[PDB]
């Protein structure tokens, strides 16, 4: 129990800090949507203070994934918030956000195999993310992390994350996701 209390409190505090930091620069999460008032990019100090929190969260989620999954179940506005904020932050931080999403959704043993109760938690988290996320945000995620990214590791992470989001969904959401991908397809020549 002791490890669970420590981990839950630490992750809670880190999310409060991240939300306060983003609020300081005009990034507002009202009900479930993240809105930006200023089109100017963030500064180095803000990025480093974000990265320390996200690195702590990534380490704790990678060591003991169950507590992180339990957190994301308890607080329903965490995974979608990270997905939304991954659009506003430069390419230097996106790997850690994708790692957090992958640990929450793809699972721990799957990532361990790639390195060569959790199933129900993964299913529930995937259903929650499907419920919150709309079609435009999914389209933006696919376009931004599978086509526009110059790094190949980020593209592979997006590949795995999309695959495991597809695997754990229901039939109607699978059809919706396939239609989204097939509508993206005609824009292929722009990415080579």
């Amino acid at each position: 129990k002791y490890r669970q209390l420590r981990d839950l409190h630490t992750l809670d505090s880190h999310v409060r800090g991240i939300k306060k930091l983003l609020e300081e620069q005009g990034i507002f999460l009202r009900a479930s949507v993240v809105t930006a008032s200023s089109g100017s990019a963030l500064q180095y100090d803000t990025l480093i203070s974000l990265m320390e929190h996200l690195k702590a969260c990534a380490e704790i989620a990678a060591q003991r994934t169950i507590n992180w999954q339990k957190f994301c179940i308890k607080d329903d506005s965490v995974l979608y918030f990270l997905l939304q904020v991954s659009f506003l932050v430069d390419e230097g931080v996106s790997p850690v956000l994708l790692q957090l999403l992958s640990c929450a959704l793809c699972g721990s043993k799957v990532l361990a195999a790639l390195a060569a109760q959790e199933d129900q938690l993964c299913t529930a988290l995937v259903n929650q993310l499907n419920k919150f996320a709309d079609k435009e945000t999914l389209i933006q995620f696919l376009r931004c992390f599978l086509l526009e990214s110059n790094s190949s590791s980020v593209r592979w992470q997006a590949h795995c994350l999309t695959l495991h989001i597809y695997r754990n969904s229901s039939k109607s959401q699978q059809e919706l996701l396939l239609d989204l991908m097939w509508s993206i397809w005609p824009e292929l020549p722009a990415y080579g």
